[PDB]
């Protein structure tokens, strides 16, 4: 048993819920919070934005510190860093940004990182302001990842147009 409440189940191991993850961090304290990174872990906005701000921006600040010493991560690549208030860890995935041209088969690269850690609270990869069908990304996500995955997905209109088509 967890701590995670009000998820639809969808699969085995992947569950679902309309809920801001910042506010799904705050409550649940997970073990590992995924951010919708880039790969200069620079948090401006969707995800990363708004779980840097409820960290009171340590989180780029810690972040900025991780980038000068390794440079950069890879499209579909990730890093363990601290969870700050929200979680114990906090797992920064980089999914593909449509909107800047990357090869959509790095998507499910991008999913296997989550396979690396037992329970997770997670956004989905690649949609939202990354340009790509959130469908597919939920479809990747259910068809690569194994461990326990919590999908908190922000508002109504996301969780409606997910939970309706899904196979
Ligand atoms: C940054 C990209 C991956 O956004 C996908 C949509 N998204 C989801 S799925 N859950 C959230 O909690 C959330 N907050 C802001 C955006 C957002």
């Amino acid at each position: 048993v967890n701590s995670f409440s009000g998820y639809l189940k969808l699969t085995d191991n992947v569950y679902i819920k309309n809920a801001d993850i910042v506010e799904e961090a705050k409550k649940v304290k997970p073990t590992v919070v995924v951010n919708a990174a880039n790969v200069y872990l620079k948090h401006g906005g969707g995800v990363a934005g708004a779980l840097n701000k409820a960290t009171n921006n340590a989180m780029q600040v810690e972040s900025d510190d991780y980038i000068a010493t390794n440079g950069p991560l890879k499209v579909g690549g990730s890093c363990v860093l601290s969870g700050h208030n929200l979680a114990k860890h906090c797992l920064h995935v980089v999914g593909p940004n449509v909107n800047k041209g990357e090869d959509i088969q790095l998507l499910k690269s991008a999913y296997e990182n989550f396979n690396q850690h037992e329970v997770l609270l997670a956004p989905l990869l690649s949609a939202g302001i990354f340009g790509a069908d959130p469908i597919h990304s939920l479809r990747v996500c259910v068809d690569t990842v194994r461990t326990n995955v919590y999908l908190a997905v922000f508002d109504k209109n996301l969780y409606d147009k997910l939970v309706s088509s899904f196979l």
